[PDB]
């Protein structure tokens, strides 16, 4: 299904639309939801936060039992999991943290998990919190993307200043 609706297409495969992943998750179900996660998988705040809510913590005790078994993740990295509720998988993407000192070249990395999957519902990896400059982060994600990625940014301040940088 992925009946995503709304969305701006700015090139071949990379549409933006201002709205709240969350929403967007419980409207569309698509076969794969991008979390905005940390290396261990521990989803307090913001987007990785609001969406475990969604799912009523089932998404942070599923994450919990992966660590255990199989360890973090390496910046830059990613696991498949569960979508519970909200999609048929849940992609865990690791983007860099610079506010933390971690290296923005990693960020080519962790949008180049986006290619295991056709179609994918995410956020802007390592915008807000992680300090990136999110102008710099959708110009990474148009450069590494090849599938077809429907990217939610819930602030329509910011969703303007894409779309006007990327003039189209
Ligand atoms: C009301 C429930 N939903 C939310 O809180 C929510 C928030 C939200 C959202 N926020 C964007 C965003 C993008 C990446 C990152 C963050 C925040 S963070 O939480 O600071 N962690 C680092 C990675 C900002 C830039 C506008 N984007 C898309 N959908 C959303 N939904």
């Amino acid at each position: 299904v992925n009946s995503f609706s709304g969305y701006l297409k700015l090139t071949d495969n990379v549409y933006i639309k201002n709205a709240d992943i969350v929403e967007e998750a419980k409207k569309v179900k698509p076969t794969v939801v991008v979390n905005a996660a940390n290396v261990y998988l521990k989803h307090g705040g913001g987007v990785a936060g609001a969406l475990n809510k969604a799912t009523n913590n089932a998404m942070q005790v599923e994450s919990d039992d992966y660590i255990a078994t199989n360890g973090p993740l390496k910046v830059g990295g990613s696991c498949v999991l569960s979508g519970h509720n909200l999609a048929k998988h849940c992609l865990h993407v690791v983007g860099p943290n610079v506010n933390k000192g971690e290296d923005i070249q990693l960020l080519k990395s962790a949008y180049e998990n986006f290619n295991q999957h056709e179609v994918l519902l995410a956020p802007l990896l390592s915008a807000g919190i992680f300090g990136a400059d999110p102008i710099h982060s959708l110009r990474v994600c148009v450069d590494t993307v090849r599938t077809n990625v429907y990217l939610a940014v819930f602030d329509k301040n910011l969703y303007d200043k894409l779309v006007s940088s990327f003039l189209e």
